[PDB]
């Protein structure tokens, strides 16, 4: 079983990745490509290396170039400190090739939106938030039901339980309009395994806390994963 | 001198500015295309149709195609509603005809960010923050100096002290790292006047409040101060004839 | 009644084709943007200036970016030059606001093929070839029937009957494989009339014979219309 | 010494290569993604992936994606009959990564386009053209003199001295005027091996002959004739193990 990546096979990973979002007008920066931009969720998820990235195979892994991860505690009022960790502006260009996902997890902290740059994108999600601790939460509009799971879907080995709450479906095209994904709301998607091309999403959500413009922001991390093999990873990607 | 612009200018200028931007690939829908996309800051800018948006004339027009502002309220804490105005996201592509301008402004809320996809943008801005509403605000990246101004800039008529403020300078081109304008900071760009398409640049940034309510004390909020007083009412609606 | 197009309108006209041309990739080049781009058919389709590109009325007008126009006479042998005037390559965008139509016409000599780029084309033309002299016509793949024409298309006053002919249609969206249009065929395309943005097209053909890289060419014009009117016309387009 | 591609590797090679095309706009069906795509020109270039595509070492490797490649002989008067091979119509994208070359070759019948459309592509070729078949050959625009070879080329190992013939040089860039090879030059390309993104240009030429035929005298006909012995057999087909 694979317990890590090779360098040829990630920098080849990476290198396709930031030519195809440059090809697209992405804002890719030297700095944006490193040896974190691709993520294997869990020490299971390497063996999506074993095939590759066209075998077409469910795994979680992925790549994400971010060109914007800003605070904006700038200005803020102090009064605001304790809740600016729900504000912030991210974006960034997900990567995910075909029959791959981004594994199920809800963020306490970040609201996000989804724009489909190429390729479609199959969201599943709950439309009921999680509660986290419980204290007053605010309401406006709610996340809309969507539809049923469409049949064929294959879910990562030994992570298909992971999914079991996210029984609401959305599939996303280029030139849709942006689809919010509001926080404290479980969520995974996927690239059609049949897609002929990978899936690329421009992800414009709140700021993203994994590891300081607050001290209350050290340490912090707000991906919460429903498998636990997912957390463990993603803090590094082994590369040999 | 003209007070307006004729519904075949506006269409015209809107359905190409929206062809554009779906060229670039922008998420555009017919409800984005309407009478407040196309933004003329002051009567006195109804001019620069006299000569259209090609004569490469300094004037402050442009068109703003928002496909998202998102308050970002659900699932907040109760505790923080009373700064969540300052949060929240918005993603509009703005298009910026050659020479022409955003007048000088500032944000009391929003906080914005610039990623250039087709043409230049040359934006002048003040490094040093004003002081709007709480005098006890937080820190961590302040402005960065950027350059003097180039030679050769020519601003609109009657506007030229406005945008005295405006010290600092930055030439953004597609591909270059995104550009931070923290909020209660006067900034203002144009498109060079010698410039062979329109600027066009995705604006990713908080919630944009310009006039149900995700929140009460969000209703009427104005969060766009112009530093020119004709150019803070004009805004606010387009003279189609 | 119109009788030219005022400068601005001409500038603005092609300042926003070699914009959206340029957003797409097309190679435009300083001087593929000249005052012989915007093509008027007929002093009569001056008319379509009078409410505009966007009033979605039939008229026949387009915008033509030629960024290759080669002879492709260098290294043939003299035996060929008859017939180098069926060859040559041609490379130009095609842009045609909505409802706008490029009037039927065929061409003695030049092949063509579509390659749209935004927006969807409409095309309508005859299947059978039309009989230009007589002598040996060679033959490998004839034109594709095609479909019946959809209901709803207008076309230009005056000039309704000259589509008479072209009763094959077919409407070709981008990322469609390339659809090729063979010489002595009938033809015209419009953009639809409710499109939200201008077809834009990419065609590559045989060399276009408009006014010398071989004496016989001199003063040769491969573009026949039905329509007497448009023949007069777009030889130069009268800005004032 | 390798004198294969695996299965996984070509496959990862056709289908970024395809997607790249599609993000570039190019009309690309599955049928178009096939074995023979993918183009190593001879056995000992096969040595390109026991490093890979990013290793930025010089060897002749390429993908094509031929959209086109239309005889044009329908409407043709019969005369033309003999000479109709010289014309048609081929539209084809080609993807070379950084430091990859499109070995010395020259077309009797061909003549090509270039439109660079990622990336940049240096073109090394001879202005002088050769002479196959007919000796009495028509001249209108003979090819540019081009540049003196820059410094740092790095060229395949055994095949350098293939490329002394081709000694003219000149670098396109996406959105350069389109650069005509005609038929009978011999020429080469490379994509910069500094280069952060693959090569990818759209070639526009008359029929490309690479064995029902649109005429009995195009049957079997050979128009690519390479300088080195060793890759005009080897494009003829790819290993794939
Ligand atoms: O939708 C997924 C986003 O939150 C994405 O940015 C995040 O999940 C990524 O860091 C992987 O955990
Ligand atoms: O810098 C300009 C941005 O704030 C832009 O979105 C703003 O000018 C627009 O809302 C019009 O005032
Ligand atoms: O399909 C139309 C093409 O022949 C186009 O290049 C030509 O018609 C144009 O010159 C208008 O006559
Ligand atoms: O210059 C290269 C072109 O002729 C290209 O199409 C050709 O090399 C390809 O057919 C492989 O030989
Ligand atoms: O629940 C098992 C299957 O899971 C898949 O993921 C779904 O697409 C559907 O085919 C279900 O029947
Ligand atoms: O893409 C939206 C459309 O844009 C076009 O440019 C407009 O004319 C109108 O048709 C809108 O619905
Ligand atoms: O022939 C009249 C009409 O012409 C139109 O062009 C066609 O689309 C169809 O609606 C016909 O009925
Ligand atoms: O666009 C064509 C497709 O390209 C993909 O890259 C290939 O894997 C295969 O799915 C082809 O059918
Ligand atoms: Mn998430
Ligand atoms: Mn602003
Ligand atoms: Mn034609
Ligand atoms: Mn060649």
């Amino acid at each position: 079983t694979r317990t890590a990546i090779s360098r040829r096979e990630y920098d080849e990973w990476l290198s396709e990745a930031a030519s195809l979002a440059r090809a697209l007008r992405y804002p890719v920066t030297p700095e944006m490509v490193n040896d974190s931009a691709g993520i294997v969720f869990g020490d299971d998820q390497y063996e999506a290396f074993a095939h590759g990235l066209w075998s077409r195979e469910p795994y979680e892994v992925m790549v994400i170039l971010e060109s914007l991860n800003e605070p904006a505690v700038d200005g803020l009022p102090a009064a605001g400190a304790a809740h600016a960790e729900y504000s912030g502006l991210c974006d960034k260009l997900m990567i995910v090739h075909p029959g791959k996902f981004c594994p199920p997890h809800f963020h306490q902290r970040k609201t996000e939106s989804y724009e489909v740059v190429l390729g479609e994108m199959e969201v599943f999600y709950a439309p009921e938030p999680v509660t986290v601790g419980d204290d007053d939460v605010l309401s406006f509009s709610p996340m809309p039901e969507g539809s049923p799971w469409p049949e064929g879907v294959a879910l990562p080995a030994g992570r298909e339980d992971s999914y079991a709450g996210l029984t609401s479906y959305v599939r996303l095209r280029a030139g849709d309009p942006k689809f919010v994904m509001h926080r404290k709301h479980l969520h995974a998607f996927r690239c059609p395994a049949d897609s002929p091309v990978p899936l690329v999403v421009r992800e414009v959500s709140t700021y993203s806390h994994e590891p300081a413009p607050l001290p209350q922001w050290r340490g912090l991390h707000d991906n919460t994963f429903v498998a636990e093999a997912a957390n463990s990873g993603r803090l590094a990607t082994a590369i040999a």
